[PDB]
């Protein structure tokens, strides 16, 4: 009764599993190569255990030791994204339960999709390289040889040596720092990870980054010319744990460090433990992009404690996240604002199953990734079709505080373990048995294995969005004689947050005509407004509507920043505007080579550029 891991080629968790990491290794930014060993402990599942597969991608294999002796291994044809399998033939059949160290000496490839490599340049310091990592979904493999599979979970110790001007984080306890006594160029850092992970929470930062604590459990880190800003931005971050252990339980992970990254890193936010990492862009000066914060600190439960089984349950860990998040953010800032962020997202939905259409399968809850690159699926969905799921369930169950005692028993129930949505399902029927004929009112088929939007829609409260609705309402409705009317003191009353609401909603209805966007810029001024949430959707309005004057802006955005979530479509959509076509596909062109390897393969599939 074993489950399929479609993405990985390596072993299963029936089979065999990884207990334990020791990583030993040295960054060479000459060579834009990690070198150095990975010395993994495994435990046989199976009696009479003569050979395992583990996942590399990309890795060049130098030998293969157990037992003090080097031993026999071979690496298939590779499997596109997937990589290629490594089989290690064991020298003596093992028992089921017996335990034995595997230590494989390797190499990584300076286009290794799991890494990007920054030239100084490309810094804000303008004097040092820079390296990171990340993981999620299936980019481990190509840092070291592994179960690439988030069904099994492991510790891990490492030891990274790196020039002696820089620093070396990683998701993990740091433990010490000392000279490189093969190379007094070079520093040893090193780290201790207690509490078992998934291995795509592994996580590695190098460059010359500074500390400033900004709470008892919380030290941020970037260069030092972002240090000022981060602290005060994230100030919340202390406030948020505590709501956090509230809801969830104890928060067993010891430090929640933060690091700002360069601008290229490719999402919001990753839950990596210990150290989470974020982009600058979330940097608007007023907190206001907080919820980002938020979501990264409730996967210390929701993900990192309770983890998805394969990535076809990625719902899990995102749906509970999201519903986690909003109820943090409703303790700060109040239930209206909690129904607004809840309604907002439900907008999401409605953009994301419009862009893949309403019978494709990446609108599923629970996706088959079987000859699917996870990087490719990857959507708001899973997002915001569980948190839907999630938030109906809450009002058809007694309402927010009902569920959240089941979500803390959900915790509880699955710590430390990788669960399936059956899994799950089977655990809400058990806690819920009482209720179970509202339940079974559910059209559970529809909700978890059906595309498009969901069989029903939750009841929201509309305070927060009725003067974002208004608004953009009387634009779309406005003639030219309309127009004159327009002011400054129609924003008097929003916040960040509604402003943005605001032009989420105008954007469903683009284009617009050319001279109502022109009046915008008039009275609104949204060109000197430079929080990033409002700044692309602005800029894809003004580009969708033919505003030639927003083509530099948008390349300019789409370039000097690399989150995916802006890059992606401010690169399409000027592909699809004429005027600017052939400067997006040179623009791509020219940058390709120095962007993030996922984030580059994605924009080229985007813009069908090869
Ligand atoms: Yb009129
Ligand atoms: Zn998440």
């Amino acid at each position: 009764p074993e489950i399929v891991d479609t993405c990985s080629l390596a072993s299963p968790a029936s089979v065999c599993r990884t207990k334990h990491l020791h990583l030993r290794c040295s960054v060479d930014f000459t060579r834009r190569t990690l070198t150095g060993t990975a010395a993994l402990t495994v435990q046989s599942q199976e009696d009479n255990l003569r050979s395992l597969v583990l996942d590399t991608k990309d890795l060049t294999i130098e030998k293969v030791v157990i037992n003090g002796q080097e031993v026999k291994y071979a690496l298939g044809e590779r499997q596109s994204y997937k990589g290629s399998p490594m089989e290690i033939s064991l020298p003596i059949a093992l028992s089921k339960n017996q335990e034995i160290v595997i230590e494989i000496s390797f190499e990584t490839s300076p286009k290794s999709s799991a890494l990007q490599w920054l030239t100084p340049e490309q810094t804000s310091g303008k004097e040092h390289p820079y390296l990171f990592s990340q993981c999620q979904a299936i980019h481990c493999r190509a840092i070291l040889p592994c179960q690439d599979t988030p069904s099994v979970k492991l510790t891990y110790t490492a030891e990274v040596s790196v020039p002696k001007e820089l620093v070396a984080l990683m998701s993990a306890i740091r433990d010490g720092e000392t000279p490189d006594p093969e190379d007094p160029s070079r520093k040893i850092y090193k780290f201790i990870q207690k509490v078992p992970i998934p291995c795509y929470l592994i996580a590695l930062v190098v460059g010359a980054l500074e500390s400033r604590q900004i709470g008892p459990r919380t030290l941020v880190w970037s260069e030092k010319e972002q240090v000022e800003k981060s602290a005060y931005e994230f100030s919340e971050t202390e406030s948020m744990l505590k709501i956090a252990e509230d809801l969830g339980g104890p928060y067993v992970w010891g430090q929640y460090d933060l690091l700002v990254l360069p601008p290229s890193f490719p999402y919001g936010g990753m839950e990596n433990p210990c150290l989470t990492f974020v982009t600058p862009t979330l940097l608007a000066g007023d907190k206001s992009l907080s919820n980002v914060i938020a979501h990264q600190i409730s996967h210390s439960w929701t993900g990192n404690l309770v983890t998805n089984k394969t990535w076809d349950h990625f719902w899990l860990n995102e749906g509970h996240t999201v519903y986690l998040e909003r109820h943090i953010c409703g303790r700060l800032f109040g239930e209206k604002f909690r129904h607004f962020n809840a309604l907002g997202g439900w907008g999401e939905l409605q953009n994301s199953v419009k862009t893949f259409g309403e019978t494709h399968p990446f609108t599923k809850l629970v996706v088959d990734l079987t000859d699917i690159d996870p990087d490719v699926a990857y959507s708001s969905v899973p997002y915001e079709k569980g948190f839907a799921l999630l938030f109906y369930l809450e009002q058809l169950l007694g309402g927010p505080e009902i569920f959240l005692g089941f979500l803390k028993a959900y915790v509880e129930k699955f710590s430390y373990k990788s669960i399936t949505t059956d899994d799950w399902k089977d655990f809400l029927y058990s806690y819920f048995k009482d209720k179970v004929d509202v339940l079974n009112q559910v059209d559970w088929n529809a909700w978890l294995y059906s595309p498009g939007l969901p069989p029903i829609k939750p009841n929201y409260d509309m305070t927060l969005t009725n003067a974002c609705i208004a608004l953009s309402q009387r634009w779309i409705t406005a003639k030219e004689d309309d127009l004159n009317s327009f002011n400054a003191t129609d924003l008097k009353d929003l916040s960040s947050h509604q402003l943005n609401e605001f032009l989420a909603q105008t954007l469903q209805r683009a284009p617009l005509p050319l001279g109502h966007i022109k009046r915008m810029q008039e009275v609104y001024n949204f060109n000197a407004i430079n929080n990033s949430e409002i700044r692309f959707r602005w800029l894809r309005l003004c580009i969708q509507s033919k505003w030639e004057d927003a083509i530099p802006l948008a390349l300019k955005m789409a370039t000097e920043q690399g989150r995916m979530k802006f890059t992606r479509p401010l690169f399409k959509d000027l592909a699809a505007f004429d005027k600017s076509h052939d400067q997006a596909v040179r623009t791509y062109q020219e940058h390709k080579a120095s962007m993030h390897p996922v984030t580059a393969m994605l924009v080229g599939k985007d813009l069908k550029v090869d």
